[PDB]
């Protein structure tokens, strides 16, 4: 039997030379994410609704455009709710389908439910338009070097991550716990006798509630500290070489402390399961958390920008290109 699906625990990064790291610091355009891929999901979008929809065209039409081989994928599925059946609808966007293992980075693109207060409607800004949109600039950004693509890339946009009431095992992470499940049943690579998609799964890099000024994102766990270590890493040269706006190291994103427990998110359903996690979410949590002030107004972009910055170049070394 191959033990491939142990590649994952060897695997080294390619690291970028100042040169190489300089290059992607003028590859992103933070002002070029804000109008063509967050600005169209600021709109309420829970699951069911035209939001969602409109959501999930956007995200297919800005991956679709690119040179790079995408495979779209719509996983949609039923699942019962506190309000009765509903439809979800999963967006899975692959380079390489039949490539044995992949770098998978998520976020939920479903927006939290809540009826129009003051005519005020929740877009959940940093919860999670901005990450949507980071991925979709990592993509347009490092869509050259990707197209020169056993291990590659996949990006997954989970439908139903928030609770139609409030916080419980039944009512949340829906979209997640239907497609983890999926990929765990589903034989990988092609024709596979006993190995799953999820053996797959080299790293969920999970991007939740990012936006809001200073985050402070923790190590959450032992088997991906080597990895949260490479983004100190990173972000250290990155500032260092004077490549991040408005960043000091006293400040920094990425700091040298673990979190006891864990948070519930989409990365919950893959982590049970046996997959590596690199869950990027802050700790404590943007002020504006659930609140109709989780808009575009309050986010932070020489944060985000830095951000996309660190993880496009995350992204890189894995992939070794
Ligand atoms: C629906 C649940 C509670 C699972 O997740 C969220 O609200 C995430 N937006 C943020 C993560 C969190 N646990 O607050
Ligand atoms: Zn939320």
């Amino acid at each position: 039997a191959s033990a491939w699906p142990e590649e994952k625990n060897y695997h080294q990064p390619a690291i970028l030379n100042s040169s190489a790291l300089r290059q992607i610091a003028e590859g992103t355009s933070i002002s070029e994410m804000w109008q063509n891929d967050l600005q169209p999901l600021l709109i309420e979008r829970y699951p069911g609704s035209p939001g969602s929809y409109a959501a999930r065209q956007h995200i297919m039409q800005r991956i679709q455009r690119l040179q790079a081989d995408w495979v779209l994928e719509i996983d949609t599925f039923l699942s019962q709710t506190p309000y009765g059946y509903r439809s979800f609808s999963n967006i899975i966007s692959t380079l390489n389908p039949t490539a044995k293992r992949h770098l998978v980075l998520a976020c939920h693109y479903d927006s939290k439910y809540f009826s129009h207060w003051n005519n005020r409607v929740f877009v959940g800004a940093t919860d999670s338009a901005v990450p949507c949109a980071m991925m979709l600039e990592l993509a347009r950004a490092l869509d050259k070097k990707l197209l020169s693509l056993d291990l590659s890339l996949q990006l997954i946009f989970f439908d139903g991550q928030e609770a139609f009431l409030h916080w419980s095992p039944q009512d949340s992470l829906y979209g997640s716990r239907h497609l983890a499940a999926k990929m765990a049943s589903t034989p990988h690579p092609p024709g596979a006798r006993g190995t799953s998609q999820l053996h797959g799964m080299d790293l969920l890099v999970l991007l939740d509630l990012i936006g809001a000024p200073n985050p402070t994102f923790p190590n959450f766990f032992p088997n991906s500290a080597r990895w949260f270590e490479r983004l100190q890493a990173i972000e250290h040269e990155l500032h260092e070489l004077g490549l991040l706006k408005d960043h000091s190291l006293e400040g920094r994103y990425f700091q040298n402390y673990s979190y006891g427990g864990v948070i519930q998110d989409d990365h919950i359903p893959f982590l049970r399961r046996g997959v590596p996690v690199l869950h990027l979410i802050p700790s404590p949590f943007p002020e504006v958390w659930h609140t109709m002030d989780d808009n575009e107004e309050n986010l932070d972009e020489s944060t985000i920008d830095n951000l996309n910055k660190i993880l496009q170049v995350f992204v890189l070394e894995y992939l070794h290109l």
